[PDB]
């Protein structure tokens, strides 16, 4: 009978979770070794261990049918069993799974191994994205130089893997259908446990979209004054190579030429960091300090012993794209980052340490619950601290910002700078998954795959390639997450919910009061706040033990994902910018791009 079985089921789950953690540890070590050191041998090792774990998962999913788990009284036991039924790629036949792994490593290794020739020196051909190409994209204001590096990178990181990407789409679809999802889009969306999640995001995006259009319009206007009308048109999409980022996902690198008040201070602490002799180690130690200051968990010795926080100086190939790793034991957590001493990198350090903190907070949970409440929660943690670190308030405390006067104009500059990262990113993030969803769902014919990408980038972000592209090119995989098969919606969710977390943490810290002019949201510093840390502890320690609205409720008593907080943060900017665009007769919106030939 069911009472006796449920008791047996509890014991079954307890043992199985511990077994799954141990088996996943082995897979994770092999994946770490490959990412840290790309070789044919490490690839083979990584993929063979994954195939072995996949085989075990199949047996697990099969064994769940021996339990009447849907009949059980315990919501907790039912939730754990449900988690185990979800095979993902491991549902594929043995041979198909092996082919998918080989396809995935082919794409990620291609991305990681991209090298281009110097614009001025065709003999020097060892320029990698990180740091060489990204340095040019972020710093150069020579539009032809920028266009050169754009084309070279997209051709090598994107177009080169079209056939592998096509096969990946086929196998991802096959896997999804074996799990009885319609496509990989539904498989990804399942992580958010909400059948209205897409509509919710459409509604939030629509509310914020008008603010994006104002920022876009103003940036385009300012770029015209810098580059001239031969390079930037008033009415067309912005040429994306001028936006300071390879994918135009964040525009903060061009703040010095588009800032509302160029005669007033604009926060850029990179120079001071270098002057004061900052190192990657110091940046991570400072991140550690921020977390512990909030009464959260200190980084364990394994982190310091085993992390890679600087680009290796030997000849080896590796994945330099920053990442945080859980090894599913106790206190074995690691970061791999090719750390540079810049302001932007200080934020990346805090982002990655947010992941690490989440790992530490939930490591006592059973294996199946050792992940984020939803993928967006995991991405949000570090960014909440980054919002605080980025404030003039905090940066003055740590001696990185000197002789700063926070008048009305300096505040607008700072808000605009933040928006160049936070608002600009929203349409970008949405398009990454809108694109892949449309491919997964079979909504775009193979003949139209590349122009379908640029169509979305045009429709949502109002940006376009610097040169004419066609279906002979394939540009999507030039973005890491697309080559590496990492779901992107997590970042759209994060950029919305991080402001919900930040607003609440700031209120708990006594750092934000909407009726107090001396306590504005955009200058809140949660450093040293045990009350803010307590909220994080309450939420993060849950892991995935409960549906995400329960995790949000543990933080601040709310159960709904909302664009209220992000709009509240930027409201003073919205008011000022709307007026400024009217004052300067700024054209808003854009004509359809001519840069992808069908
Ligand atoms: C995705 O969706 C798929 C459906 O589109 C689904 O595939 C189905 O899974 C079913 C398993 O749940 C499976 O059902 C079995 O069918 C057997 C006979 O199938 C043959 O004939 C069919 C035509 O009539 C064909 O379509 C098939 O291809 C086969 O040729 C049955 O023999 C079998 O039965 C046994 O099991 C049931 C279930 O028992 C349950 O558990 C306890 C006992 O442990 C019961 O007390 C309880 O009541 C409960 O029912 C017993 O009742 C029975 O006595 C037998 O022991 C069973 O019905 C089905 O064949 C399969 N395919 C199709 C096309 O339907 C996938 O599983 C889904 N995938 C995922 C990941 O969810
Ligand atoms: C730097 C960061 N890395 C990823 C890593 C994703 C990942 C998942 C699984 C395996 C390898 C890498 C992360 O979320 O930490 C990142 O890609 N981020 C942060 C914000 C937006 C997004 C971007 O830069 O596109
Ligand atoms: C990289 O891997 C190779 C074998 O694939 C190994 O011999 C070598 O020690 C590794 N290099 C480094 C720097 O760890
Ligand atoms: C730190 O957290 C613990 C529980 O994790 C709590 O009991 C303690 O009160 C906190 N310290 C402070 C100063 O709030
Ligand atoms: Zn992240």
């Amino acid at each position: 009978a069911l009472v006796k079985e449920e008791i047996q089921a509890k014991e079954y789950l307890e043992n199985l979770n511990k077994e799954l953690a141990k088996r996943t540890n082995v897979e994770t070590e092999a994946a770490w070794a490959y990412g840290s050191n790309i070789t044919d041998e490490n690839e083979k090792k990584k993929n063979e261990i994954s195939a072995e774990l996949a085989k075990f998962m199949k047996e697990v999913a099969s064994d769940t049918t021996k339990f009447q788990w849907r009949s059980y009284q315990s919501e907790d036991l039912k939730r754990q069993f449900k988690a185990l039924t979800k095979l993902g790629y491991a549902a594929l036949p043995e041979d198909d799974y092996a082919e998918l792994l080989d396809t995935l490593s082919a794409m990620e290794s291609n991305f990681a191994k991209v090298k281009v020739c110097d614009y001025k020196d065709s003999t020097k051909c060892d320029l990698a994205l990180d740091p060489e190409i990204e340095e040019v994209i972020s710093k150069s204001r020579d539009h032809e130089e920028l266009a050169y590096y754009w084309r070279e990178f997209y051709d090598k990181a994107g177009t080169a893997v079209r056939s592998q990407f096509e096969r990946y789409v086929e196998l991802n679809t096959k896997a999804a259908k074996l799990n009885n999802f319609t496509s990989g889009a539904e498989a990804w969306l399942d992580e958010y446990e909400d059948d209205t999640f897409e509509q919710q995001l459409e509604d939030i995006f629509a509310d914020i979209r008008p603010l994006y259009q104002q920022i876009h319009g103003y940036v385009r206007f300012r770029l015209r004054k810098h580059y001239g009308d031969a390079v930037v048109s008033e009415t067309g999409p912005i040429p994306m190579h001028l936006l300071g980022n390879m994918w135009a996902q964040q525009w903060s690198e061009i703040a010095d030429i588009v800032s509302p008040f160029p005669e007033k201070p604009l926060v850029d602490v990179s120079a001071e960091m270098e002057k004061q002799g900052y190192t990657p180690l110091k940046m991570f130690q400072m991140g550690d300090d921020f977390f512990t200051s909030m009464n959260l968990t200190k980084l364990p010795q394994d982190f310091w012993d085993k992390s890679i926080i600087e680009k290796p100086t030997d000849g080896r190939d590796l994945v330099c794209h920053a990442s945080a790793w859980d090894f599913y034991l106790t206190d074995d957590v690691r970061i791999k980052q090719c750390t540079r001493v810049t302001q932007d990198q200080l934020f990346t350090v805090h982002h990655e340490l947010g992941h690490i903190q989440y790992f530490l907070q939930y490591q006592h949970q059973p294996f199946v619950y050792r992940t984020g409440a939803n993928p967006g929660f995991h991405e949000a943690v570090g960014d909440v601290l980054s919002l605080s670190v980025s404030t003039p308030k905090h940066l003055e405390k740590i001696g990185l910002l000197k002789d700063y006067v926070r008048d009305d104009e300096a505040r607008i500059n700072q808000l605009f700078l933040t928006a160049l990262d936070k608002i600009v990113f929203l349409p970008f993030a949405f398009t990454m998954d809108k694109y892949r969803w449309s491919l997964f769902r079979g909504e775009v014919d193979k003949a139209n795959w590349n122009c379908a990408f640029w169509k979305l980038r045009d429709e949502y972000s109002g940006i376009e390639p610097p040169v004419v592209r066609s279906e002979k090119d394939f540009d999507a995989p030039a973005k890491y997450h697309i080559s590496a098969d990492v779901e992107y919606l997590r970042y759209l969710v994060s950029f919305i919910i991080q402001f919900q977390f930040y607003k609440s943490a700031c209120i708990k810290a006594g750092q934000y009061d909407p009726d107090n002019v001396e306590l504005p949201l955009d200058n809140c510093d949660i450093y040293g706040s045990a009350a803010a840390g307590a909220a994080f502890h309450n939420m993060l320690s849950m892991g995935a033990s409960k549906p995400w609205p329960d995790a949000l409720e543990a933080f601040n008593g709310e159960r709904i994902m909302s664009g209220k907080a992000i709009a509240e943060y930027f409201e003073p900017l919205r008011v000022w910018l709307e007026a400024e665009n009217i004052k300067n007769n700024v054209h808003i919106g854009w004509t359809t791009s001519n840069k992808c030939v069908s």
